[PDB]
């Protein structure tokens, strides 16, 4: 009933009992495992043709309120009893309900804690939660967002934060941020099929232009935001450059690296996921932390479908690009990740390397085994994209499952 | 759309549907409530020992399914030979509780077991396998002869050739044929007074089993072990492989002159010998198989795992790296040079080896072939993606569907 979980480096064994608290089904079955798929349409939180059934909603809300009071140890207080009755009252008459701010703050931190793809969860207790539920216009969202970013960047001393915009309502369209992150580089599909900039952002770049943006022509042009208030066309907002802290990439010993003209932005802020707490859904709730260097040095700069700089750097290093067996790719990638760490350190911008980060996740796993009898984790996302078995999490068996509060994928608004 | 897993490649943006998983008849460890995909041995890929003969009715369904597979493969499904073969199997089981495979059925089943292996990145080679039929073997000393012949054929002086040797199947009223060793070539692991280990820590128990069975130990880092071989109902017997049959490669580096002085080496032939070959419900408890190495198996896992030869810090020190901080990427730097040494050394010695870029590129081609041939390919992402340079290889960006197809290579309990 409970998985036996082994760490093959240390020989230690634990049992995951927390997984019995899952109530949402993942994509696997006993007949085939789909653990490596990025998004099955299933766990995804898509639009609906009306208001959720009140029984389901109140089951999730009761469990959540139950989590909250257990969390402040008044589980069973009259406050508890009373809050449950308010929630019951509000659902039965309106089909929905509202969270108290302190509940929202607990719920956002628990959603991060529960995120099986996040290797940075040892920080989960440390999150600035901005309540933006009194927002009624795109213009307003922009102001809250600009405030998120100033707070979170903090001159390079990054601090984790989330801004929560108004929940989804049966009666209307959603508040959405169309960009997948608050900071994104444009991707221009020049004539010859090519792409200048970040190919991951060709479609959003196109939407921006189509919605009146005047495009640049560089490899790192920061896109404007497309922000959407319920049932209205999204509106275009250009971020103040002063708010977007960037790091030009240099290498500690290769002189010519700086000449590649490469850079990346300081703040990782995901803006297209849905935050679910107690059955309520926040379709606009951007969150940010700081980067793990492999995100930049390895995936964003060396993926074949991204900036794909591996061969340029190898040729620069005078590597033998003729055969696979010279390991030119491996060698170039190491230096590019080294350049990322060097540059952030030099610019005094928070960053964490993949060894430090996975070591801290191992400690986090230990903490959560004690605290809750397990930790949901997605092995393929937790092991880094370089040097996998050189890190401790490679040798660690992991159990993956969905707990709520949760961050979830949702359909693109367009 | 289709009622099958939709599978995407994120580098290429292409999509496929896996229909082959429909054929899966054995349940894995995952459920809608939680995924156990990252577990090495869930109790869903391991075959416990049958002290008793499998129930006739369970055996026959498994047998009929495999015989249908065989006749489909030679495109005589529904045929008179087909119906006749089925009948014969039902009679054999019907009177003796078991049955036996024709030679060409064994060859098909063995190649199919490899094709069906979700954790193997080398399956593009699956059609090319020398199948040694050793089902006449009747003693521990004969197994030894069969195995030496295997090694000589497979090794072929450095031009390696895939091969498997099949010993008699599990039989009701009879103990099992077993090779106690996990591979045909294993370096000794000697526990030290300090509690440390000299040699390969993965092999401590077998090293001690050998000793306990009368082997006289050495005290090197790379002492080849003797084979513990077991014929039915007999205690296992100790056999020493003549040195000349075990080809080894001393490791050197193409530009780092001092690396040779490290005195490192690895053997040329990867030959797994403790897995169970299952065909049509029949169980071959001893059926060693071999291919050639992918360089990361040696350079990354065997040499750099913390619980294996653990040489990262040694090599980093020689490269004069800052081993006192993580963000110098000293582990990453050293690993790369250790893997390059392995490739360089195997090439120089003209022993077959495949780097992890070439191997995963070839696996992508296999996935394409198999989509067409069978509408899918069961694959264990965590094992297929290499332990270094993961997203620098094509398989990282390919979603995969994992399931159990039979004929199969299965884990089985230790014989002791
Ligand atoms: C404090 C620093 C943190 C670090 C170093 C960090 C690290 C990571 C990494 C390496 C990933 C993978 C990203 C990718 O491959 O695209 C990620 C995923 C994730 N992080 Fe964290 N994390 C941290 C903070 C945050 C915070 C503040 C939250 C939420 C409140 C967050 C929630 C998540 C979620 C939901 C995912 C999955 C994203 C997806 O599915 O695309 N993390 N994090
Ligand atoms: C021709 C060369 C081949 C290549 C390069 C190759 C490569 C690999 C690799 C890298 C693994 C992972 C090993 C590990 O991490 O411990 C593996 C596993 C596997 N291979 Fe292949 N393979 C080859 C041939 C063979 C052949 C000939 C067979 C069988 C007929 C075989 C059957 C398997 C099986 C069943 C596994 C899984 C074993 C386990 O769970 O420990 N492979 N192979
Ligand atoms: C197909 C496969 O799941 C996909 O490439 C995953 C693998 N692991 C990953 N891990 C992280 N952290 N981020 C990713 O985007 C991915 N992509
Ligand atoms: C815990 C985890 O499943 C384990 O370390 C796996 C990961 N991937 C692997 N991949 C290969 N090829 N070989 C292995 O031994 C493993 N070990
Ligand atoms: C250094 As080259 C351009
Ligand atoms: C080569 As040693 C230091
Ligand atoms: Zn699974």
């Amino acid at each position: 009933k409970f998985p036996r979980v082994k760490n093959w480096e240390l020989g230690s064994i634990t049992y995951d009992t927390l997984c019995a608290q899952s109530q949402q089904d993942g994509p696997c079955t006993p007949r085939r495992c789909l653990g490596s798929l990025v998004l099955p349409r299933k766990l995804q939180t898509r639009p609906s043709p009306g208001p959720p059934p009140a029984e389901q909603l109140l089951s999730q809300a009761r469990d959540f309120i139950n989590q909250y009071y257990s969390s402040i140890k008044r589980s069973g207080s009259q406050a508890h009893e009373e809050r449950l009755q308010e929630v019951e009252a509000e659902v039965a008459s309106t089909g929905t309900y509202h969270l108290r701010e302190s509940e929202l703050v607990f719920g956002a931190k628990q959603a991060w804690r529960n995120a099986p793809r996040c290797v940075g969860r040892i920080q989960w207790g440390k999150l600035q939660v901005f309540d933006a539920r009194d927002c009624s216009s795109a213009q307003e969202m922009f102001t809250y967002i600009c405030n998120h970013i100033k707070y979170a960047t903090n001159r390079g001393n990054l601090r984790s934060a989330i801004t929560v915009f108004p929940q989804r309502a049966p009666g209307r369209g959603d508040f959405r941020i169309w960009n997948s992150q608050l900071v994104r580089y444009a991707g221009y599909r020049q004539q010859d099929g090519s792409v200048r900039g970040d190919p991951a952002n060709v479609e959003i770049t196109e939407l921006c232009i189509q919605h009146g943006w005047t495009p640049g022509n560089g490899r790192f042009d920061v896109l404007p935001l497309l922000l959407q208030a319920p049932d209205e066309a999204p509106e275009l907002f250009v971020l103040p450059p002063e708010l977007v802290l960037e790091v030009p990439l240099e290498h500690p010993t290769l002189e010519w690296f700086a000449a590649l003209g490469l850079r990346w932005y300081a703040l990782p802020a995901v803006s297209n996921m849905l935050l679910e707490i107690g059955g309520l859904e926040f379709s606009a709730a951007p969150f940010s932390g700081w980067y793990m260097s492999t995100e930049i040095g390895t995936r964003n700069l060396c993926d074949p479908h991204r900036y794909n700089i591996l061969e340029d750097v190898a040729v620069c290093m005078d590597l033998d690009t003729r055969t696979t067996s010279s390991l030119w790719k491996d060698k170039a990638a190491v230096e590019i990740n080294l350049a990322v760490l060097h540059s952030f350190q030099l610019a005094k911008v928070t960053i964490v390397d993949h060894h430090a980060a996975t070591v801290s996740f191992m400690k986090h796993l230990d903490n959560e085994q004690k605290a809750r009898g397990g930790c949901p984790a997605d092995w393929a996302w937790i092991v880094p994209p370089i040097s996998g078995s050189l890190t401790p999490v490679f040798h660690q068996e992991m159990v993956n499952y969905i707990l709520s509060p949760a961050f979830r994928y949702q359909p693109d608004p367009w």
